[PDB]
């Protein structure tokens, strides 16, 4: 698939506001999946003790970690398409050393597009969430792709 320059711009513009709090938005994200999607907790050797809420805003490592994974994919859409040497370690370490399925990356994204909605409403209208969609695709089936040239694909 392919993104057109508006879409991109639409991603970016609302991107702009994100990266004013990382740490913030990182943290609401995490929390959202791991509510919504327990299982998804279970895959993270360090964050497994976790029971509430009030547990994983207070990790310090929690956030580290929304951070680091915030800046990886800013990284990515910035690209704009063009993420092919970005996406080749994310994806040797998801798919070999992690274990990532796919589907836990389309939970992921639900949780990034819930958080957009709820905190920018105004820079997140029918048409930007349409878009922002389109580009965390766009990055799921390139990785999908990458999975299973390196063997895993699931
Ligand atoms: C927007 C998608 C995601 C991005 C950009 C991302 C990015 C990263 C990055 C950059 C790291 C650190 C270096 C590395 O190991 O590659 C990391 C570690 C990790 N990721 Fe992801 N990740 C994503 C989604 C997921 C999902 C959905 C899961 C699990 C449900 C997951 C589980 C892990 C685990 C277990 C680690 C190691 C954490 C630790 O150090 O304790 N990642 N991820």
């Amino acid at each position: 698939m392919v993104l057109s320059e508006g879409e991109w711009q639409l991603v970016l513009h609302v991107w702009a506001k994100v990266e004013a709090d990382v740490a913030g938005h990182g943290q609401d994200i995490h929390i959202r999946l791991f509510k919504s999607h327990p299982e998804t907790l279970e895959k993270f050797d360090r964050f497994k003790h976790l029971k509430t809420e009030a547990e994983m805003k207070a990790s310090e490592d929690l956030k580290k970690l929304g951070v680091t994974v915030l800046t990886a994919l800013g990284a990515i859409l910035k690209k704009k398409g063009h993420h092919e040497a970005e996406l080749k370690p994310l994806a040797q370490s998801h798919a070999t050393k992690h274990k990532i399925p796919i589907k836990y990356l389309e939970f992921i994204s639900e949780a990034i597009i819930h958080v957009l909605h709820s905190r920018h409403p105004g820079n997140f209208g029918a048409d930007a969430q349409g878009a922002m969609n389109k580009a965390l695709e766009l990055f799921r089936k390139d990785i999908a792709a990458k999975y299973k040239e390196l063997g895993y694909q699931g």
